[PDB]
């Protein structure tokens, strides 16, 4: 079955577990501490020398987008053809590029960079907006009528920019009902309820 | 038929340049200019603000990997099987990991920042090179017996470094006869001695 291996946080996993528990899927969870890190041993067995490790079976991946195209491969998440699934992965490419400014700025210069970034978030923000409103007025999902993996990335990217920016989706009125609209799914509302989800820190540096 | 929208350089459109040359595939090329792009309008109109913008018949795409996984799955050169797929996007992922980091010393502090580089480079490279050992002794391509839009990615990424960094690919075997072998595939071979693909600069700001 399925196995993540990664730090006690929410990082670059969490939208990977929306997923997994949103499609009722079963999972187990290897937790590593910084000692076990730090020890090294870890660390150099894993291909890009970093976290998430996955498992299903005896297939071991690297990368959480790896990981999120995987899952929306194999549990059929990824668009309804390959028109769909190339747009699915125009939105998860541009979810990414987003959340290497936010990991940027959380890790690397949260207290100087912190007004800059927000000033700048409309902007990084409205392409996602604008694919909303031209996919069935934004009242579905963010590629076709069907969920896909980026829709569970992109829900964790505005997820997290709420809690670094309160109320930086009212200025986009179909990202918010879109936020409202998913995390309402019963399967995903209790495991993002759950503490399981709740008492883990969004980021390893206790800045959010 | 395909179009591609780009600056006259190679950067993030070489890859999949490569990939339709050697897969005897036709493309018009639509180049944009400074003054162009500095009008604003184009760039307004591209989804992230960003080139390459990709046409396939009434389908518009913008992310360069985005256009390599399009490409991969519609021309058949996304592995064997979903085992393969995964794989492949691991290695793809990878290769834009470094990528990134070429781009952000390329264009952010080349002077400064080159040596550094270049020290780290080998622990870089060193993970393509393990992927190579573990699949047929490294004599075939990145991942299972066909070849995949990961390995233009790659043969673009280790081209690239051979000129910042020469001889970089020394200690490393597979990944040198790697690139001698995939670089010598017939319509690839005549497509990277062309005027269109030599007399373009790597990069935007002359740096290489
Ligand atoms: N591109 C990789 C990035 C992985 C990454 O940045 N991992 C970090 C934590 S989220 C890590 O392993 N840090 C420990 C280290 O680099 O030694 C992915 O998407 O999974
Ligand atoms: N993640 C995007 C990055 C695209 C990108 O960085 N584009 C640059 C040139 S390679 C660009 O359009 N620069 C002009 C601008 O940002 O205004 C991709 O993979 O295509």
């Amino acid at each position: 079955p399925y196995t993540v291996v990664y730090f006690p946080v929410r990082g670059r996993c969490a939208a990977l577990r929306m997923l997994l528990a949103d499609q009722g899927q079963s999972w187990k969870e290897e937790v590593v501490t910084v000692e076990t890190w730090q020890e090294g041993s870890l660390k150099a067995s894993c291909l890009y020398g970093q976290l998430p490790k996955f498992q299903d079976g005896d297939l071991t991946l690297y990368q959480s987008n790896t990981i999120l195209r995987h899952l929306g491969r194999t549990l059929g998440l990824y668009g309804k053809d390959q028109q769909e699934a190339a747009l699915v992965d125009m939105v998860n490419d541009g979810v990414e590029d987003l959340r290497c400014k936010y990991i940027s700025l959380i890790y690397t210069n949260y207290e100087a960079g912190k007004d800059d970034y927000v000033k700048a978030l409309p902007g990084q923000l409205k392409p996602f907006e604008t694919l909303l409103s031209q996919n069935q007025g934004g009242k579905t999902f963010i590629v076709g009528d069907q969920i896909s993996f980026a829709d569970y990335n992109l829900l964790d990217l505005l997820l997290i920019h709420e809690v670094l920016a309160p109320g930086c989706l009212d200025a986009f009125p179909l990202l918010s009902a879109y936020v409202g609209r998913l995390s309402a799914r019963p399967k995903l509302k209790a495991f993002l309820a759950s503490p399981e989800y709740v008492n883990l820190p969004i980021n390893g540096n206790g800045k959010q």
